[PDB]
C-alpha cells in the first residue's frame, strides 16, 4: 500500500501541475479573446 | 489508509473544480467561435 | 476500502468524461484554426 | 486491493495521455495566437 501511496502522491503532483498549466492557458485565452473583440469592433 | 482517503477526497474536489473550470472555458470558446464565424462571414 | 473503491470508480468515470469533453474541444479548435488560416490567407 | 492498483495504473496512464494531449493543444494555441497577432497588426 505504501508503494501505492508514494505513486499516488506523484500522480497528484502531476495532476496539479496540469491544472496549473490549464489555468495559465485559460488566462492566455482570455487575453486573446479581448484582443479579438477589439480587432473585430474596429 | 484513512489519511490517504482524506487526501484523495481533497484531490477529487480539486479535480472536479478543474473539470468545472474547463467546462467554463469550453462555453467561452464556443461563444468566441460563433463571433469569429460572424465576423468572417462579413 | 470498498466504499473508497466505489468512490474511485465514480471519480474515474468523471475524469474519463472530462477527457472526452477535452477531445471534443480539441477537434472544434482544430476546425476553427483551419477556418482562421483560410480567412487570413484571404 | 491489487485489482484496484492495476485499475489505478491504467487510470494514471489515461490521465497522463490526457495531460500530453492538452500540452499539444497548448502549443497549437500558442502558434495560432502568434499568427493572429501578426494578422491583426497588419
Amino acid at each position: 500500500f505504501q508503494t501505492f501511496n508514494a505513486k499516488f502522491d506523484q500522480f497528484s503532483n502531476d495532476m496539479n501541475a496540469f491544472r496549473s498549466d490549464f489555468q495559465a492557458f485559460k488566462d492566455d485565452f482570455a487575453r486573446f479573446n479581448q484582443r479579438f473583440d477589439n480587432f473585430a469592433t474596429k
